[PDB]
């Protein structure tokens, strides 16, 4: 159950930063107005590379954002699955890319946040919102939350949600990559890295209140988390460090269990992992899997030091850890890794810190998991395939008939496409599907749940399982706002 990599790809600029495209599921990389390094206070540019998935194409570095530059910032989805890029280098900026424009196609402008930031999470909310706290990395003020209006243009400050709950208790950036994750009726949960807790509400002029420690656990910056089951109200947590730097980081692992946003959350933990990691990144898979890739032992920026070279698997329903098959080249600050449409994981990047600097690692490989072999875990599976959706835009509560080109017992899931960087992706969730049989196998209906709370607006993948467990390469579809 180690499953396989592929051949390594190598990029113009170091990927830092990554998103995947709607529809083409083609990969995204950004570093900073630099290929190979960066400044705080930027290049006033972005350099941006594309992988095709299709052709295994790697387009040569442009200039595709002239106005910002994306080093350190905010990422999230909107509801129509553009791409919003928050503050950074050029801290105030807001930018968007819009794939419908074309995926080379400009960054345009969005309105300037009202508080300058880097290194900030965002996140979009049950509403097609954008909200985003902290990041002390650039910018100026106490990084408070506000909260933009995609329809509007606008950027509001929430006087009732103030970063003071979150920050940690020790080092840099303590406001800084919190663990956001968007909930029922426009809230929000900062699940860490600090180990108090904290819903925001992102309605109106704004309201927190404590959600609980996060049980027995210690303050985990560049710790993962990941939405594995929406429905459900499931969290996995993993490792991180009492401070940004200077600290061994953990292997500790949670499962967080949401009811309603205000009440308590319930804390499990687990048993540890093998590998204590921060600056890994975790990947939900289309069956409720989890993979943490990378990360170090003894949390340094730009270093190749006390590589975990040997990724893990997680299974929630089980509560389990097992060990994948091992990387050469450390995964530590700036790596990234991220689903893709046909069910392997990117893993890459790394560094960013000057030219001919040896940290540096401009590449990365795709991971396919066990569930694309047979049970000797060497040969291929023959996957199934999507042959029809009856919709790709749909409410929430909405019905989805998916036709599968040959007959079986199927199961379903959505996955939320997303985007990451320093650690912090909130874009990505799972929500599993049941499907009613249309009658010969092949034709099943799901519906998206009704709460856009667990159904966050945007583009999702949609995956169906053969009774063996192996997936099919992803439909693309939205879920629309009424």
């Amino acid at each position: 159950n180690v499953g396989k990599w592929g051949p390594m790809v190598k990029f113009p600029v170091v990927p830092v930063a990554v998103a995947l495209v709607p529809e083409t599921g083609n990969l995204l990389v950004w570093s900073s107005g630099w290929p190979n390094r960066w400044t705080t206070a930027g290049n006033g540019k972005t350099y941006t590379s594309l992988y095709n998935v299709n052709t295994g194409n790697i387009s040569d570095a442009i200039v595709q954002n002239t106005q910002h530059d994306m080093f350190c910032p905010g990422t999230s989805l909107d509801a129509d699955g553009r791409i919003i890029v928050t503050g950074g280098s050029s801290a105030a900026k807001t930018s968007v890319l819009d794939f419908k424009k074309g995926e080379s196609s400009p960054w345009t402008p969005l309105s300037n946040m009202q508080i300058s930031r880097g290194y900030q999470s965002s996140c979009t909310t049950s509403e097609g919102k954008i909200f985003v706290i902290g990041g002390s990395f650039s910018g100026a003020g106490t990084r408070n939350g506000e909260v933009y209006d995609p329809k509007a243009n606008t950027w509001t400050k929430l006087a009732g949600c103030p970063v003071k709950p979150l920050v940690m208790q020790r080092g840099m950036f303590p406001d800084s990559h919190a663990w956001l994750w968007s909930w029922k009726n426009g809230s929000v949960l900062q699940a860490g890295p600090s180990k108090k807790m904290n819903w925001y509400d992102t309605k109106g002029t704004g309201s927190n209140t404590p959600a609980g420690l996060r049980g027995t656990d210690e303050d985990s910056m560049c710790g993962v988390s990941v939405m594995y089951d929406a429905v459900a109200g499931k969290i996995f947590t993993y490792g991180g460090g009492k401070g940004y730097t200077g600290y061994d980081s953990t292997s500790n692992a949670h499962i967080l269990t949401l009811g309603e946003p205000g009440q308590a959350v319930q804390v499990q933990k687990l048993a540890n992992g093998k590998y204590n990691r921060g600056f890994a990144n975790a990947v939900v898979m289309p069956d409720g899997k989890i993979w943490v890739v990378g990360g170090m032992q003894k949390m340094w920026l730009f270093s190749d030091t006390t590589p975990q070279l040997t990724p893990e698997l997680f299974d929630p329903a089980t509560g389990s850890f097992t060990p994948t098959t091992p990387h050469t080249v450390p995964r530590n600050y700036h790596s990234t890794a991220l689903l893709m449409a046909d069910a392997t994981i990117w893993s890459g990047g790394g560094g960013l810190c000057g030219a001919n600097c040896k940290e540096n690692h401009f590449d990365g490989q795709f991971w396919s998991p066990p569930y694309l072999f047979e049970a000797d875990g060497v040969t291929p599976a023959k996957r199934p395939v999507i042959q029809s959706l009856s919709d790709t835009a749909v409410r929430a509560g909405a019905p989805i008939t998916i036709t599968m080109q040959d007959a079986g017992a199927y199961t379903f899931s959505m996955i939320r496409v997303s985007a990451t960087t320093h650690t912090v992706n909130t874009d990505q969730r799972r929500i599993p599907l049941d499907g009613q049989d249309g009658g010969d196998g092949k034709s099943f209906t799901v519906n998206v749940p009704n709460d856009y709370g667990v159904a966050i607006p945007g583009y999702y993948m949609l995956f169906a399982m053969n009774e063996a467990g192996v997936p099919c390469v992803a439909q693309f579809f939205k879920v629309t706002l009424h």
